[PDB]
């Protein structure tokens, strides 16, 4: 996994790569490209592009190079966004409230019964086998940073 | 993993949470407390309250239980959030266009390469390791959808 630090390095690295995305998208189809001419065979749009200087000449491959690196982009800040809710809250119940991980399964029982109860019109069978899946889900997020930080079960 | 119908009914079900006027994170606490009076033990604040009439008077038990309820719904906003761009990239990647993940290597050694050659200052061996390490996690996480889609890496 990554730290804190670490995410926050990825994100100010990306916020360079955002400041001339038309050329660091370039760069990096025409390095993809040169590097491995293979990759070229999926693209309709490049495949018959031969050099370096003739995709440098492409308006088509800078186009899709800033659409790959918007993407891209967009999965990493969503991704440390969800780590960066995630790791606190792990670290808080792991290493200072010395929550074990089963618990979480009783507070995740216990949430769906009060939500079943208070809010029977916003949450009938299907919202209930919808919000059970999710919270094991998010047990499952958690347990898995209780393992980076030396806990298992 | 969820549908799109799923967490669409989870960040409903959320939102009526979020929107609570009297907060059920008191009841949650109450009903954890009462069915698992193990998980009482570990909080200083409320492990000598004995009675339901001592946890509903709890000024500090109803903050609480408030806490709980908004850390759960900003981290499932965030886990369905990294789903939802994840999803469509893996869904055109590994269906349509048949990207391996040795091409999503491929292109990742290359984002690497450039950042290195344009930013030879701003981009140090940390820096690469924090970025290396951040598109292999990009690279599992679409390989999991890949996997759930049945394309193989
Ligand atoms: C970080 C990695 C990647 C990202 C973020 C990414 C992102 C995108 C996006 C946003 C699109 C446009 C929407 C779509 O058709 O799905 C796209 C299209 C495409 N991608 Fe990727 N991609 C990546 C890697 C690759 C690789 C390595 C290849 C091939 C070796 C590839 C081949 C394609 C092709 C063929 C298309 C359709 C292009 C067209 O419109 O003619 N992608 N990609
Ligand atoms: C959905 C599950 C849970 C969520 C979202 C959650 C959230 C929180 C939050 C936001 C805090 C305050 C900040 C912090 O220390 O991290 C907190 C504190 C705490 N949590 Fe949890 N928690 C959960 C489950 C549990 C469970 C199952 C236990 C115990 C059985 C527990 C015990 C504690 C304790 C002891 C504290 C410190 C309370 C204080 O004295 O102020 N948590 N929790
Ligand atoms: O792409
Ligand atoms: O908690
Ligand atoms: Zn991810
Ligand atoms: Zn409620
Ligand atoms: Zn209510
Ligand atoms: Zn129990
Ligand atoms: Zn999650």
């Amino acid at each position: 996994g990554l730290s804190d630090g670490e995410w926050q390095q990825v994100l100010n690295v990306w916020g360079k790569v955002e400041a001339d995305i038309a050329g660091h998208g370039q760069e990096v189809l025409i390095r993809l490209f040169t590097g491995h001419p293979e990759t070229l065979e999926k693209f309709d749009k490049f495949k018959h592009l031969k050099t370096e200087a003739e995709m440098k000449a492409s308006e088509d491959l800078k186009k899709h190079g800033t659409v790959v690196l918007t993407a891209l982009g967009g999965i990493l800040k969503k991704h440390a966004a969800h780590e960066a809710e995630l790791k606190p809250l792990a670290q808080s119940h792991a290493t200072k409230h010395k929550i074990p991980i089963k618990y979480l399964e009783f507070i995740s029982d216990a949430i769906i019964h009060v939500l079943h109860s208070k809010h029977p019109g916003d949450f009938g069978a299907d919202a209930q086998g919808a919000m059970t899946k999710a919270l094991e889900l998010f047990r499952n997020d958690i347990a898995a940073k209780y393992k980076e930080l030396g806990f298992q079960g």
